[PDB]
């Protein structure tokens, strides 16, 4: 067998993107930016040909109906696709394409974003071909709608229909050859894996088949003899008949426990405790590390689709939460760390689900997309964030150390080091710390790298709020200072 599990990052890089609904001449653009940060690589949306949705007008979630497999989309064409995954594979920042593979789209019919029709009535697609002979049916779905309605049931969860969506039969050969031939051409132009959509709908065996098609990686860029990376959306929070263990054997799972027990105890839900990390990742519950793509939110959930709606999930609107949760995430070490990258809409809770949650990326109208300009109020770029990115650095330089030199306080303050690389202090309390511990650091003058630019003198203070520099006694000890409130934590490290 093959595994696919096993991504491919230029030396010192590890973290990846989701560059939500951003075009290809913006990510293109982007990938000098993460290269000079040492991200890994992005996640792009779906690039193939989805539906033009316009009741309501242009949603994000048009693009997670396809109508075929050719390559313009809402963030460009073909030709800006190549040059977006030319340009970034050069620079040592790889792509991961969103890849839809569990349906097409729902009923009624119209015309994609590259001109092809479709009829989810008749289950007509000319461009791809399928016809309904290619998709699951009354023969292979009981439910009475033809939809999924008991997770208890694998059969229903993986040949009903996922809310309409008409069901691909990925068991039949037809299928599996022109899936294999859609993810082999984007390989073939230098794509470096999948996040595979809606897996958790598909079975593993049909996924199996797939993969078991694939060509290796282009060695223009990549080894020879390379699988592409693989990771599967599974959303897997218990008490159900399908598990995000079944998928583990084929490539990585999105683990969704992550996010939400992180988010629990960040916000100290229900009395927990920042202080009961100290065991985090497997040990919760959790896929084991070397499985799992872990994240605090994703799309679907920062729009309160995810257990629990709003109030559990963090995400740029809980902005300091979000840090703090966003920080402990990249200097712990479990799992391949994936950071969301949104843009801004109008939120609108009511009785616990957002009204405006269907609405698509900053657009001047047409179904168009404006071009980033982060930090404007419409597109958020957490990645570009220095309490992001600065942690990202922690991360890197912490590559391959063992979490240690672990203290807390009972409650809602921690700090822990990665070997001698890095030390990081998190203060959840109402009130500030003063506290000496084994940082496990080298003796000498550190600038805390949440508030500063630099990680040593002088510390830079683009942000304004710069703290005073850390010093670490030449016993390895050093005495924290750690104020309660916006940014309230201290992250130190040494350089690469
Ligand atoms: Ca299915
Ligand atoms: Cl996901």
């Amino acid at each position: 067998f093959q595994y696919f599990g096993s991504y491919y990052c230029q030396p010192g890089r590890d973290v990846i993107v989701h560059l939500f609904e951003w075009k290809w001449t913006d990510i293109e653009r982007e990938c000098q930016w993460l290269a000079d940060h040492n991200y890994c690589g992005v996640q792009v949306s779906p690039p193939n040909e989805h539906r033009i949705v316009t009741d309501p007008p242009y949603p994000w979630w048009q693009r997670y109906q396809p109508v075929s497999y050719t390559m313009n989309s809402r963030s460009g064409s073909e030709t800006q696709f190549r040059n977006m995954v030319t340009t970034c594979n050069n620079l040592g920042v790889y792509i991961y394409v969103d890849g839809v593979l569990n349906h097409m789209t729902g009923g009624g019919s119209g015309t994609g974003s590259d001109g092809n029709s479709f009829d989810g009535d008749s289950l007509q697609y000319p461009g791809v071909p399928y016809g309904p002979n290619d998709f699951h049916g009354s023969d292979d779905c009981s439910t009475s709608d033809g939809e999924i309605h008991d997770y208890n049931n694998p059969t229903e969860v993986r040949n009903c229909r996922l809310s309409g969506l008409r069901d691909l039969d990925g068991s039949a050969n037809y299928v599996r050859d022109v899936e294999a031939e859609f993810a082999n051409r984007l390989i073939g132009w230098g794509v470096a894996g999948f996040r595979l959509d809606a897996c958790k709908h598909m079975w593993p065996g049909d996924l199996e088949a797939i993969l078991g098609r694939l060509n290796q990686l282009n060695t223009q860029w990549f080894p020879a003899g390379r699988n592409a990376y693989i990771y599967q959306q599974v959303i897997d929070l218990g008490g159900e008949a399908v598990k995000a263990t079944e998928y583990t054997y084929l490539g990585r799972v999105t683990e969704f426990k992550h996010g939400q027990n992180l988010g629990n105890v960040v916000r100290k839900n229900n009395g927990q405790r920042l202080a009961n990390l100290v065991n985090f990742g497997e040990g919760w519950g959790q896929l084991s590390g070397f499985d799992a793509l872990v994240f605090i939110d994703n799309h679907d959930n920062q729009r309160g689709h995810g257990a629990g709606g709003f109030g559990t999930i963090l995400t740029f609107f809980e902005a300091n939460m979000y840090k703090i949760a966003t920080a402990f995430e990249l200097a712990w070490d479990y799992g391949h760390v994936r950071l969301m990258s949104s843009y801004n809409w109008p939120r609108n809770i009511v009785n616990g689900v957002d009204t405006n949650d269907w609405v698509g990326p900053p657009t001047n109208g047409g179904g168009d997309t404006k071009d980033v300009e982060c930090f404007n109020g419409e597109w958020i770029c957490e990645h570009r964030w220095r309490e992001m990115y600065n942690m990202v650095r922690f991360h890197n330089v912490a590559i391959g150390n063992p979490v240690s030199n672990w203290w807390d306080n009972g409650f809602q303050a921690i700090a822990f080091g990665r070997g001698n690389r890095g030390f990081i202090f998190i203060n959840n309390e109402d009130f500030a710390i003063t506290q000496t511990l084994q940082t496990g650091l080298p003796g000498g003058e550190y600038c805390d790298v949440i508030s500063c630019d630099n990680n040593r003198p002088p510390c830079g203070n683009s942000g304004g709020a710069c703290r005073a520099t850390v010093i670490v006694n030449g016993d390895g000890t050093a005495t924290f200072d750690v104020p309660n409130g916006e940014n309230p934590m201290i992250a130190i490290h040494v350089f690469l």
